[PDB]
DNA sequence: TGGCCCCACGCGGTGC
DNA sequence: GCACCGCGTGGGGCCA
DNA sequence: TGGCCCCACGCGGTGC
DNA sequence: GCACCGCGTGGGGCCA
């Protein structure tokens, strides 16, 4: 299809997504653009054409979909192990046994 | 190649009991499975992750099994219901969302 | 306590 | 410059 | 702050 | 009736 996002892009929109349904929101206003503008031509339209309103263009809203259940998952755990199991595993490698100001606080007392 | 280093389902829900939070939880399991690197000699000084600053990098066979276990344990959101009862009520909200509040209007 | 552990964070290095 | 990546660091809570 | 944003929720309409 | 569906609404968090 045309309307593709890159790889990156959406994985960028999955990190500042605040939940799953606003991780939709904001690909709804990316892959919508010409109904979020000053004039609000979005408030016309809902997903379904329910209340007298126009649909949303199903074409689009199917990869919104899609994206929400085969890539949304999968970036959330990839952003979970990269950002905290391997910061926390090379912390766990390099901690020292005891800390700088703790040893010099004893280099100090020991000598004085 | 790891017989030992496969941790049972008991062994693992105890690793989690004792954790804090899921990048301890990675940690535990990096010490659990790396204890050559975790003596008094503290040979894991001399390595990190991804052999990034000059150091050795974990053995990735291990480095992956611990992955296995962090997401055995918190696993992937099932998104079966989500689409029709979080995503579509938003995507509407958004499409009426108004310019400004009544209340402040 | 005071020692061990966890995690947050300013930091310099890297690399385009 | 700036996005990204591990470091050294110390506040701080738990525990024995 | 105050503007932007998010989401919860009572509500009437719809449709079986 | 009643389960369901989008609406209009306002409490409240984030930010500069």
């Amino acid at each position: 299809s045309p309307y593709l996002l890159s790889d990156k892009e959406v994985r960028e929109i999955v990190q500042q997504s605040l939940s799953v349904g606003n991780f939709a929101a904001r690909l709804l206003v990316r892959l919508f653009p010409e109904l979020f503008t000053t004039e609000n031509l979005r408030l016309q339209y809902n997903h379904s054409g329910a209340c007298n309103k126009k649909q949303l263009d199903p074409t689009r809203l199917r990869l919104i979909r899609h994206y929400v259940e085969a890539v949304y998952p999968v970036e959330k755990m990839e952003e979970v192990w990269h950002y905290e199991c391997i910061p926390s595993i090379d912390e766990r490698c390099r901690r020292p046994n005891r800390k700088k100001c703790d040893i010099l606080k004893k280099a100090k007392k020991v000598e004085k």
